[PDB]
């Protein structure tokens, strides 16, 4: 095979769409291999711009078609240069811009760790004809940087693996294993916006529904409760606008469901108290003092939900 | 005719849009046929990358144009390679990315079974000039995998049929029947998100409107009812944001309409009771005990709606 | 001129967008004419695929550029084949995919009849140089089929007309009249979704506001009314999300305005009754019995609004 | 220079987007000039379709690149024909489809006059090398026609001006002035949809808040007021969905702000009356009769807001 | 190296999207350098239009590929001309249309200063082979002009820097430093729309919740408060529709959170007063006079929030 050394420079990561779990990566790819020696005007390396690589390929020069595996749509290719050397080494540099997809797990939604994956692979040549010798990813432009709500933590881990393709087994009998480069850039979500923007109003709503226990009249303890209940219920599709329609519950929507149960338990408790308060004064010392025992219960539920993340 | 053996490798299925009933399928297609023997540099199969297939077709090599029938828009074609053999067999491999449409039935919306269909057909040649000998679809990448809310269950059933085209009957008198490959991938919807996200809040709303019967004062039994009624009524267009504007009712919207009827029957019953309660105490033993008979009625209605699916 | 016989096969009609009154039509177009006799390899008709029609046109073969007049954007052209005969007849088949616009009238919105129009015309040649001899549209794939909410009723009426172009009068002095093919496919909207999804909740709301007359206390007859009034008022922009911002009123929004007037007349009537009820018991036998005369008035208004459609 | 006579046929104007103040114009452009005489097959004018104009330009024929100045994105060019004459005149006809931008003023939003502007200019040649002799715009297809909510009033005024470009002053020392054609099509907005859809519900809301003065109990005069106030306040972003986030106030949003002030003044007046009604019956003859003086004040405010438009 | 003198004419800046912090810039770029002298027809500079620059590059003419660094997507290139001189200077003019991204800081959202940045750089040649001699940006078309809500203040500051690329260090050992042009156009946001559209309704809401202290009955002082609280709480995602999901708080959302705290403190204060008002008249002179001390507290909080911007 031929040894192709790749350098991926990530200019920027933007447009991290969690609805379809895609992220737009812009950058440059530099694939360098060695071939037969050639003659150039002078002895400098010859630069062939875009549109002219086709003329050199029609002349007979071997240029591999490296593709992105985890891309959504076709990648936008900007300029591409082909830099040839007198000693015989060929360099193919190209600006890629692609919507790449990765399987993202949102079970811890505000406090979230994901990774952006770039999968690069020869389209035609298996590792018996093209082997990726090494890759260094030069992600210094976004190495420690918040893009929209994602901090980029750590370095980009680079792996070179080999993927067996069963669909090419009939057309290539015993050589269908393709060299592949995987670039992982770990990202940690910034939970600050959800903290001041959704956790805080829902916290004031839940605290206000704690406060409706401290009232004396039944005309205000049930109507308010119902207004606060339906206000929490209206927040059901908050994460489905940010994330997809996920089968699991995040932390935000579990807090919303805890709000459902809290206001519903409050409503049922107060309705039961007024129903047993029919045939007289009918006042017990326990229910009137349950105004302070209910926020403690919600705090215990919140703590036992956090403690799973804490361990 | 010539025997074209197809292999479709499905890399991923994503973007399953139920608004227009489309789904984006990315993959590779490998069509293999045999022609006259040819000479190549050495005796290895010769790989012709993209942009160079046109030169070989202008030279005179026969490459069929296989198209996708059920596609929305034009399919994005990534790289395409053409691998020629000394013994004469030609292989056309191409990365397709297409928005494909299938007729989807959403009469059982959360608990839903659909299928993703790929229809592949020669654009020009009928089965007297090009016959699909066989197809194997290598869908191992998504064989048992949840993509967004769809589990992929079972294998991809592959069929080769022949479609008669009446519009080509005048231009091709007695040979207008085209070979076609249909690939069906069955998918089952994950109902979990609708269970914790819409079934649960609507269940608490309906249970709270059961609970308003247990009140004593008329100032709270009608106002609450109306707030809960309009809260359920505001959920009318929930499925039309997920599905289209379907002429039939799903299970979610039938539950919403059952909510309409339940709160409306509650409101009418309580209004009638207070209207017949004009000229005295006017209390009957039946209406005051109908607080427990109404959730049983709603549970019976829910059970008889489920039992149609159960059989 | 030359006689060009067209066959339009409509594969599917999808994406019927009533916001900008466009609809996406996918299909095949087969234009057949006769020229000078030619020689082909063997005596079979020669099939020239895409990309190779340009070589034959550069050789000197006459291929007209047929365009779509009522298209939005540029039409997506898939594969195109050019099938030449030894006896001299030329066939140009091409897969078109276009967003076509038609002037749609939504004055009867749920109960709506529209038509999808395909306008096809030579771009360069007037009817002195290219005449459309006949067209048959093979719309058997969608002949009796509901696509999203449109039933396709009847056959596709095909017309061949001639359009005079005044802008080409200076460059072509007395021959600027172009042959044109118009294909009309009549469609009838399915009103079922609006019936169970918007007509039903608004009907229960209007019936509940009929029911608030049956109350006795003023604290409930005005507040409820106002809640139901603002609930109906919030439905003003329901059709503007489905249709455009139309200058006329449909049936849905006239029902919404009838709701406005009904709840407002109820509110004004009850406020006037309580204002004249100041200086005593002040009870008249007419207003207390107007609880049953108001739904009859709304039913009469609905009937006289329907009877215009009935005639 | 050479005299280029332009004819712009506007097929349709559609997609008038007031969010970014763009409008999609579809049409044909016919630019006619005269060159050296040439020989054609026979003596008829020779029609060169798309794809073949490039061959004639490579042969050496002068075809100018006319561009659109006020376009958003790149214009979609459909077919283009090049019609050459034996006497030497060259005609370039091309179907353009472009999103064009014009500076739109929405200070009178429902009752609005705008104009759609097409700016056409040679890309390379200044007026010393290419002068636009005349233009006639053949806008008979939309001459008196409502497209979405815009009536096209009057004819399309056509102007030929000359624009000096300072950026080309260094590369072209004393000849950087380019001929330009501006086509203005005046349009008047249809206010009907806003009249029956937003003016009417807001009018009933404001009239209902006039009607809450006629009540006797304080428990209904403040709560209702607040519900109607927040209903009007929820309509703040109505125009920002139709127009942009404009720095000025239209007529709709000034009516909304007048609603704000009216309900707020009502709320403050009633709260002040009940606060001064503390130490007794405390009833004055003026405030109880201000129920009729407040709608007169709002009508005077509306009239003095209209009278600026009236003059 | 060769000295390339650039002139960027900004036709318009439009589509300033603050969700992904991009802005669409349309304009012309004129890059002028000097090469070997050449012969042209006559002695005028020869203009080579689009499509023909490729023929001259294949002939052997050196045309650099200048790219935009901060672009989102691939830039739309309209017409491009190549104007050659007999004395040897080459001019490449091209209409660019690009979505450019800049890091925007929205910590002062209505009262906001940003800058639109155009970064231009040779794709292939480092500053040892191509140096940008100077740039003048001719932004007279938008020099003092409001586009959507941005005033363009000042001139466009132009800088020529040199960027070292580590990813090109292996392929170019000691010459990987590329010349770059950065064009900054400062823009100041127009806060007027947020002033009359969001600041004003929220101000009336906060003033109305000041006014609910002036009431006497507890049935109106808590329910109203809760309605106004939830009305303010519903405005949490106002800026996330305009800006992104920013980790920091702007001025609008800090005003919203101040609204949260104000209504919540009002609700808690009134609930505490009624809870301590259990065992008698229980009236203190301080709480009843706190109706006027609470808006002063909110004004002090607003002033101390403004005074950070004031310094
Ligand atoms: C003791 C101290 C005071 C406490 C009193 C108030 C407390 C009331 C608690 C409410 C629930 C608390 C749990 C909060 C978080 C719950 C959120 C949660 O865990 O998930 C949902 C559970 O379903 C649920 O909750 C459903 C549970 C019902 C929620 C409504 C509760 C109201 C109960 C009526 C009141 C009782 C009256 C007493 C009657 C005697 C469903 O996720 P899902 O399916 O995707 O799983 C699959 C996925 O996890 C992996 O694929
Ligand atoms: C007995 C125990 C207690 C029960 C008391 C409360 C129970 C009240 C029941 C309400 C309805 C229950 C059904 C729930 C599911 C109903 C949903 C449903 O089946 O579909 C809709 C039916 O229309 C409908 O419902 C319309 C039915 C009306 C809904 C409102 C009901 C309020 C009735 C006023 C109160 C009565 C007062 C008593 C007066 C004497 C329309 O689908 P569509 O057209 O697409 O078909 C075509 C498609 O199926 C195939 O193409
Ligand atoms: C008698 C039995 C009981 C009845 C009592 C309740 C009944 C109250 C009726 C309300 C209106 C009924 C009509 C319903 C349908 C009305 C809908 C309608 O026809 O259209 C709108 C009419 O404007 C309108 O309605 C505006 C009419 C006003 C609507 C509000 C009515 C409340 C009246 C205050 C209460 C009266 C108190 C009595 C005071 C003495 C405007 O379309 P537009 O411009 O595009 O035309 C152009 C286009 O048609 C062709 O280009
Ligand atoms: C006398 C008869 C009865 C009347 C009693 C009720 C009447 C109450 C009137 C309310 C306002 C009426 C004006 C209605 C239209 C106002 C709309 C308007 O003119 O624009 C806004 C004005 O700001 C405004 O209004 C702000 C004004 C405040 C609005 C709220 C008013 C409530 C006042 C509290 C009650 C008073 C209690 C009495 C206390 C002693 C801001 O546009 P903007 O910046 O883009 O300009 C730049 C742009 O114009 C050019 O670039
Ligand atoms: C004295 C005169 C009368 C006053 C009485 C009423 C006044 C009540 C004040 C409310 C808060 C006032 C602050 C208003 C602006 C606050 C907005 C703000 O500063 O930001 C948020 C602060 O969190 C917050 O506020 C959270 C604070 C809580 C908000 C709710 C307050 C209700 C308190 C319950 C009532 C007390 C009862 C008394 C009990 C004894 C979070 O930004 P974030 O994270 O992105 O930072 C990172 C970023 O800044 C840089 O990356």
């Amino acid at each position: 095979p031929v040894d192709v050394s790749v350098s991926i420079f990530i200019n920027k990561i933007y447009g991290v769409n969690t609805l379809e779990q895609t992220y737009k990566v812009d950058g440059y790819i530099v694939a360098q291999w060695t071939g037969k020696p050639r003659k150039t005007p002078g002895d400098k390396p010859l630069i062939v711009e875009n549109t002219q690589i086709e003329r050199w390929i029609n002349n007979g020069l071997w240029v591999p078609a490296l593709e992105f595996i985890n891309v959504v749509g076709s990648p936008d290719t900007g300029n591409k240069r082909l830099m040839l050397f007198p000693d015989g080494r060929v360099i193919y540099n190209a600006r890629f811009l692609g919507s790449f997809s990765n399987d993202m797990d949102f079970r811890l939604f505000p406090f979230d760790r994901q990774q952006f994956v770039l999968e690069l692979e020869p389209f035609s040549y298996n590792n018996q004809q093209l082997r990726f010798s090494d890759i260094q990813v030069y992600t210094e432009n976004i190495d420690n940087e918040e893009i929209d709500e994602w901090w980029i933590r750590g370095k980009a881990s680079t792996h070179i693996s080999d993927i067996r393709y069963d669909h090419l087994s009939s057309v290539q009998p015993n050589q269908n294993e393709f060299s592949r480069i995987t670039v992982r850039i770990d990202a940690v979500r910034n939970p600050s916006y959800y903290l001041w923007s959704f956790i805080l109003p829902l916290g004031l709503i839940i605290a206000a529904s704690w406060s409706v226990f401290w009232l004396e009249s039944f005309s205000e303890r049930l109507q308010t409760s119902f207004t606060l209940m339906l206000t929490v219920v209206a927040y059901a599709f908050y994460t489905s606008n940010i994330l997809g329609r996920l089968p699991y519950t995040t932390y935000i929507d579990q807090m919303i469901i805890a709000g459902y149960g809290s206001i519903f338990a409050a409503i049922l408790l107060i309705i039961f108290a007024h129903h047993r308060q029919a045939n007289g004064v009918e006042d017990d010392l326990l229910i009137q003092r349950s105004r302070l025992a209910f926020p403690l219960g919600f705090l215990a539920i919140g703590c036992v939900l956090v403690i799973r993340f804490f361990t």
